[PDB]
């Protein structure tokens, strides 16, 4: 019975705090990578596709390849732009 | 490189968790779809409330632009998923 809307939405909220915090940490790592490389462009397509491949093989209730592809397309965009901007300003 | 290999191992650990968290967030949205079958999926007030709330938190790098991008896609994923899950009921 604790599945009322209030409670499910608090659970979403806890998810979103963690998801946000993890995304923040993923940008800090991407910052470190940008700095040790400083490539003209940051785009490493082989690596992106390796990430997706590996994650696709894992066991999920609801995620599949379409959902991961959409999710990570945005994640990789966010990460790429962030690294670019970091390199523009620190130079 | 060497440093590079380690940073990428960390990304990998991160991405395992980020995926696991997204899968759990789909499960909860599934529960929500099911307790709310007589109503629209798109709740723009709630989406805005989520972003506002998350914008208030302390981040090293995230800002409003980055969260908006991220969650636009998260909400799209969540919306489509709920639709399709409800299509599998009678
Ligand atoms: O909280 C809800 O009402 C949901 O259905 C979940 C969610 C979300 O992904 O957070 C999904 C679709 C709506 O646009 C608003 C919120």
């Amino acid at each position: 019975l604790d599945s009322l809307l209030e409670n499910l939405r608090a659970e979403i909220d806890a998810l979103d705090n963690e998801l946000s915090d993890l995304l923040d940490k993923r940008l800090e790592i991407a910052l470190k990578i940008a700095l040790i490389k400083q490539e003209s462009p940051i785009y490493c397509p082989k690596r992106e596709q390796e990430i997706l491949k590996r994650l696709s093989q894992r066991d999920f209730k609801h995620l599949n390849g379409e959902i991961l592809t959409g999710f990570y397309t945005e994640v990789f965009k966010i990460s790429r732009k962030f690294q670019e901007n970091a390199l523009k300003e620190l130079k």
